[PDB]
């Protein structure tokens, strides 16, 4: 009674859409190497054989599109045919223009930097969760972790039948308290992992359990009764692009809480600082997190919202599940009181000018590495 | 006290992420007319001048994919170069490859209908609440219903100077109540529209307002504070792909709940039924709706789960917000006593081999026109 499951998903580095998002964030970055006040708005679409840049973006900088896609793919490791993708080989085509010069003058021109305009409308949400000491959701954090422990045993050579493209999907059994949640032991856990030619359906199933999920789970949240899908289609030796295409901006639950807290719709990978979807999360998510880390909540979720050239957000709204002695009312006050959300602002208190936007794409955008919204903010009131 | 603003946002037709939204789902109909067990996995992207179409698909159906993009992108309303975009000269780009021969037999190959695999892993939720006859939060109605009207103004004629590509957005004042929301008021809306060169800023304002707004929205949730963000930008002559680029399943909470309930990650066009990011997203949202018609609760989060190639969901949980005299177990018992959550089975319930997606991939896929999803299931209990 009152206990409940829960699942999350995660992907891997490989995973051709998560591939997207990562050129599209190199791209940002070199970009902001050369110009920080660069706009971007770099999409990323991948298919066999084709990664294809397309969107806007105006920018001092002068970047090698070939270099910076073909190096990405590269660290991601996919080098050969037989692995279904090459970045020495693929084709990268580009269709790149200018921002639209009518959302520059709405937006940012002849604006002071502080005053810049939202470089959208929308709504994002920033959740935090003390179940973690990383403050976010254990569903999501497993998850993540089992794919990094899958690029881990394929980058050192220990299971060299892996390739880059993986899943993961965890489900918890929670016990809710006080508004709170509160992990009791994991239910199911499936992976799905590219692989080789050669290697044999029992030996992967036997290592993803024992070098994978048993190197990344607590054994105190393993039972007899927990369910394991490893491998469950069978066979997965084509994969990334050629398996399924890929785009920016399709693993944005992935990105953020795992399905926990909520999202207002918007991609990350690929955009600027003036693009709200990104900063404005970010925020967000620096906001919810110094509420919970500063005592004044076990779990909340935090909504905002802009209008396209309006630097102030529309609306801010805060709700603590019932994890506060403070009503969101008072909340919603110290935030306003200690958060100044202008897009403009944010770029200055998250330094998102600096080119460490690649590093966000794979593994969650949140609750990881000290991120500048990951170091709460201490709170005056 | 005990208020709060929520914010959602909607976009017309013309926007470039629904335009492919709506490509996808017209390339899937147009399958499906021919092959009702078409696999199809088409994501679409739109830049200026371009509709490329990638993914994978295997089907018996000859479709002359020239016809079909540019009959959809023709009832959008892009016809001429003035307006940016036209369906009779743009590139159509086609990289389309059969589905991966490792997930057909791992999914559906000599598998009888019923129990077919889960397309893919992940998870997915539905809701609904009584806020509004159609079981959908007030925000995101009255968002879609302003672009919605915006369409219907541009197309009648009344004022011509109205282009494809919207944007809409509104915030309400909420009261909770018991776990339930009641709407109070409109705090703030934001419109922003494509448009001629010709027309003015005053004259936009003056018509978005009267024209648009007092169409859509009660008198009685509109009053002297309610903020109007009318042509924020001041200028949106250059719009629809050629000011942003498009990709298909980049609207997915303009798609579901605008931001109330939950979204598990997954888009919904250009997919067939086997494909469960939307068939069990539809299926959720129809045990929700049915949940709440049926008297149980006032408002509920549906959450189910799979993996690639199992039939079954993996997991399937409830969450009423303390709507309901029953427990969420009990009610879960009700939920697995009345439904069955096999993608073989849903889509005979929901009849998804019927080419009825184009329909859905505007406005929202919840909330309007009857689909099965939307019938509610008389529950036995
Ligand atoms: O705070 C509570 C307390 C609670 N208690 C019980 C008891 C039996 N079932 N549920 N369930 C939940 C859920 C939830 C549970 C299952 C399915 C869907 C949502 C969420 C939630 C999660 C993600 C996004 C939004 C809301 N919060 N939450
Ligand atoms: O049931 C209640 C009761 C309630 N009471 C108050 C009172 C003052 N603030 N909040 N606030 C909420 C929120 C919510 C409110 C603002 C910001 C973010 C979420 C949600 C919700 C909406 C979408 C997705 C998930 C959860 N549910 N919900
Ligand atoms: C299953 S594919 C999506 C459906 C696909 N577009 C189709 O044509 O049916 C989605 C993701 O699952 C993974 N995947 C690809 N092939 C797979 C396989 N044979 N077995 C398990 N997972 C696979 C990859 O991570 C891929 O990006
Ligand atoms: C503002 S654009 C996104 C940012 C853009 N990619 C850039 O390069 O800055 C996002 C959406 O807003 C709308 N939009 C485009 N131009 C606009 C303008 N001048 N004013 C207001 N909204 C606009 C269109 O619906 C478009 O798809
Ligand atoms: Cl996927
Ligand atoms: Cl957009």
């Amino acid at each position: 009674e009152g206990t409940f499951l829960f699942t999350s998903e995660s992907v891997g580095e490989g995973h051709p859409d998560k591939i997207c998002d990562q050129i599209s964030d190199a791209v940002l970055d070199a970009h902001l190497q050369q110009d920080p006040d660069a706009k971007v708005a770099c999409e990323t679409v991948a298919k066999t054989g084709m990664i294809l840049l397309a969107g806007e973006i105006t920018s001092r900088a002068a970047v090698d599109y070939q270099k910076v896609v073909r190096e990405a793919v590269k660290h991601i490791g996919y080098d050969d045919s037989s692995k279904g993708f090459d970045y020495k080989t693929c084709n990268v085509l580009v269709a790149l223009e200018q921002q639209s010069p009518d959302i520059a003058q709405g937006v940012h021109l002849d604006r002071n930097e502080e005053d810049i305009g939202a470089g959208d409308q929308g709504l994002m949400f920033g959740y935090a969760t003390d179940e973690t000491e990383e403050c976010m959701p254990l569903t999501i954090v497993l998850a993540h972790k089992l794919n990094a422990k899958l690029a881990e045993l394929r980058r050192n050579g220990t299971l060299p039948w892996l390739r880059p493209d993986s899943k993961t999907q965890v489900t918890v059994q929670y016990m809710q308290d006080r508004g709170a949640v509160l992990p009791i032991r994991v239910h199911t856990i499936v992976i799905s992992v590219q692989h080789d030619e050669e290697v044999c359906l029992d030996e992967m199933r036997d290592a993803l359990k024992e070098k994978v999920i048993k190197a990344v789970v607590p054994a105190k949240y393993l039972d007899e009764d927990t369910i394991y899908h490893l491998q469950p289609s069978g066979r997965f030796v084509i994969g990334g692009p050629q398996g399924d295409a890929g785009l920016t901006g399709r693993k944005i639950i992935v990105d953020t809480y795992g399905g926990w807290g909520a999202h207002g719709g918007g991609a990350f990978s690929g955009k600027d600082y003036t693009k709200v979807d990104r900063s404005a999360a970010y925020a967000a998510r620096w906001v919810a997190k110094s509420l919970v880390k500063g005592g004044l909540c076990r779990r909340v979720l935090v909504q905002v919202s802009y209008a396209i050239g309006v630097s102030h957000p529309l609306s801010i709204s805060i709700f603590h599940y019932g994890t506060s002695q403070k009503s969101e009312r008072e909340l919603l006050e110290i935030v306003k009181k200690n958060f100044d959300l202008r897009p403009g602002v944010i770029v200055r208190d998250l330094d998102l000018k600096k080119p460490i936007y690649q590093r966000t794409a794979a593994y969650g955008h949140f609750g990881r590495d000290s991120f500048p919204w990951e170091v709460p903010k201490k709170l005056k009131y």
